[PDB]
């Protein structure tokens, strides 16, 4: 029809959520990369940004700023947002903790090198003492499969999402939570995530230091 | 139905904007102050707080945390949350930039004192140039009394609770736009609004000397 069109660089960044979440639901999408602050430029100045920033999402004939805005209609268009109100309300919760941690690890890369062992610490220490407990805490609780209403929600995939990070940076932070290692397969093992997990999908690399050049440039800092 | 209950101490913080809500539906409410980091640590040990954190909002039957949980239930079940899928992202993506500001805001006079003369002019020149066009903009575009659908939302009921702590801080700033300030009338005026904004209501006051000291030593810093 008209695939879902993301606007981003050639990055993680705000973005990677997005593509994890709509490959999790089947959703086939197209990417235009900002190659330069004048493409970026190009997209402000036509009046498509609404506060002047990407991620910028075209779908269902909106285009769609802020992260949350496109990644809450995705997940209520997908039925990855629960079943009732008061899922959705656990599901909120849960997602909310796990974009805690994620803003730590997306902010990592950015950080000057002069900060970045004591930034990664800050994130073990969280890691260990406090949002992994919390999320193995609700596993055992019901010892169902998924984190609400036993059924796939979008906070299975923010959380595996977040679980392919921590094991880059840090792969001892999974090691004393069992359950959340046993989440993390299973979900890997899903048809659609299986496939967004395979060589060529546009599951995107980590920063290294050209792109974090592109980034410096594209994003003026 | 049980009254919410609210955790969190006699300030504004993160739960401010989840008073404003609660007011805004009719929703009468009851407020648990934390006075002491052992009220808050009691809490903690009785599992009352997923991620160790307030605002927690007891509500039918759970203990909610994160202020984007809390909220998006609230909207939800009280239908403020727009009428479908699309109004709801067209509400989140403005509430979304309404929150970017708010937490501007939100974090200001917890900066170090030679940090506020630049943390107060980033707040009105993004005031300024950014946010109040914005929304200034969706106003003149559809010509209607209310953000989204024509009918009350929650991106009213944030966006007035800040032009309230914008006139605060510089009352200049929105004298450029006319339909934002007709827009803090129309909602002001409005009959739960009108009772929550008058003496003695759940309204908090700014911070001051003192509120700060007692936040240092509730929260530790
Ligand atoms: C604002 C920021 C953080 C504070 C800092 O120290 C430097 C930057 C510049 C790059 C920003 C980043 C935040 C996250 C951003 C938006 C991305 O995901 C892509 C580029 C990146
Ligand atoms: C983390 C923080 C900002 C960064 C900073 O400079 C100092 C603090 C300490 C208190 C935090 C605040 C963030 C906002 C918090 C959660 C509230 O709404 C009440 C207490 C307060």
């Amino acid at each position: 029809a008209e695939k879902p069109k993301l606007h981003y660089s050639n990055i993680r960044g705000r973005m990677e959520s997005i593509r994890w979440l709509l490959a999790a639901a089947g959703v086939e999408f197209e990417e235009k990369f900002i190659k330069s602050a004048e493409d970026l430029d190009k997209l402000r100045n036509d009046g498509y940004l609404m506060f002047q920033q990407v991620p910028m999402v075209e779908i269902d004939g909106m285009k769609l700023v802020q992260t949350r805005a496109i990644l809450n209609y995705i997940a209520s268009k997908y039925n990855l947002y629960g079943k009732d109100i008061k899922e959705k309300a656990l599901i909120d919760m849960y997602i909310e903790g796990i974009a805690d941690l994620g803003e730590m690890i997306l902010l990592l890369p950015f950080t000057q090198p002069e900060e970045q062992d004591a930034k990664l610490a800050l994130i073990q220490e969280k890691t260990k003492n406090r949002y992994f407990p919390a999320f193995e805490k609700v596993l055992k609780s019901h010892g169902q499969d998924y984190l609400v209403g036993n059924k796939l929600s979008r906070a299975d995939i923010h959380l595996v999402e977040l679980l392919y990070y921590v094991e880059e940076l840090d792969s001892s932070l999974i090691s004393s939570f069992p359950l959340l290692k046993a989440l993390k397969t299973r979900i890997s093992n899903l048809p659609t995530v299986k496939k967004f997990l395979q060589p060529g999908s546009p599951r995107k690399p980590p920063m290294d230091e050209k792109s974090l050049e592109e980034s410096r440039k594209i994003f003026r800092f």
